[PDB]
């Protein structure tokens, strides 16, 4: 019933553009929307985010997260490890690569979502969410080496899965960080389960 | 270590703008970023709210109430938590209850309210509060709930059992051309993972 009629370029950066979208509303009236898109998509999706489940025996399972300065936010954010998918890279491969560059951990794929949207009232940005387990008892994950690309500066924060929401709420109040909505949603469901 | 040096407007729409952000990297070098921001954010603690609406009924499994709408930035239909922008002077809780009623017809009760969390922090400054609300589906006010859509609002309600949420979303994606929201998918993954 609703569909895109045309798209007008408003402004095009190196990394992001703004478009004016005309679409048919379901009454048969034509309407406009301001839409953001990345300039980098090729790919199943723009990016991957990794849910990295760090498993060490005799320890709580942790979720591995990352803290970095985010210029659009003007501050530091706590997020799942994540990055854009390289041209001709598979989402699974982007996930293991990003996880290793951002955390130093070497992981195994558990499951991979379909392309899911990031903020669909504003942008067309999508990701695959890739669940990965990390055998923290293996030697390759003993002293994990974060291999930042150029211009990336990432701290690693591992939090216990079974107290995640309370741990996140603490970091916000105590450290004035911004938690990522996907991270927060995950944490909420861990509490809301049963 | 890192901080914003300057924000230059590149292009300003009615609803969205694009900025060139200059910031200080942690080596002491000056760098730039392309930042998306809304034009609608004033004194709110965030741009918007998303509502996690837990529908509770005697002798029924708990359901998560979701909405399906056409999203011009995506060029198609998306399945999302009920959500909207916070009106000027409105509290996040009130915004949540209001958007839930407008989009679904249901009258909820506040459970919890998150701090402001970021939507896509490598791209935009956009933030929401995630508001968990319970809906007493035995109350007569919630027996036969009618969405009150605004001008240009056309929303379908999809209530899915919490205990099978991820499979039920997968089955929707398999049988139709739609995209699931990444916060919804994140929430459904954690429900499985717990
Ligand atoms: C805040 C949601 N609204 C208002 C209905 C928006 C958002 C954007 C990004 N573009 C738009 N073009 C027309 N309305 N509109
Ligand atoms: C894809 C992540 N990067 C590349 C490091 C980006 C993204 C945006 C939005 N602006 C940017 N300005 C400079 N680098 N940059
Ligand atoms: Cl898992
Ligand atoms: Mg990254
Ligand atoms: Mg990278
Ligand atoms: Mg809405
Ligand atoms: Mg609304």
């Amino acid at each position: 019933k609703q569909y895109i009629i045309s798209e007008e370029l408003i402004s095009e950066g190196k990394w992001v553009k703004l478009e004016k979208t005309t679409y048919m509303d379901p009454t048969g009236k034509t309407r406009t929307w301001e839409s953001v898109k990345r300039t980098t998509r090729k790919q199943t999706a723009d990016g991957v985010a990794v849910i990295p489940v760090l498993q060490r025996t005799l320890h709580y399972e942790c979720i591995v997260l990352v803290k970095q300065f985010r210029p659009p936010m003007g501050g530091y954010c706590i997020e799942f490890p994540a990055g854009l998918i390289d041209d001709g890279e598979t989402p699974e491969a982007a996930a293991l690569r990003e996880l290793e560059e951002e955390t130093g951990y070497k992981g195994d794929i558990a499951e991979c979502s379909p392309a899911v949207c990031m903020d669909p009232g504003l942008s067309n940005c999508t990701i695959h969410i890739v669940t990965v387990t990390i055998n923290g008892d293996d030697a390759e994950n003993a002293r994990p080496k974060p291999k930042p690309g150029d211009g990336e500066f990432v701290e690693v924060i591992s939090l216990p899965k079974n107290d995640l929401l309370q741990r996140l709420d603490a970091l916000v109040a105590e450290e004035h960080l911004t938690v990522d909505a996907r991270v927060y949603s995950y944490a909420l469901a861990l509490k809301h389960a049963n």
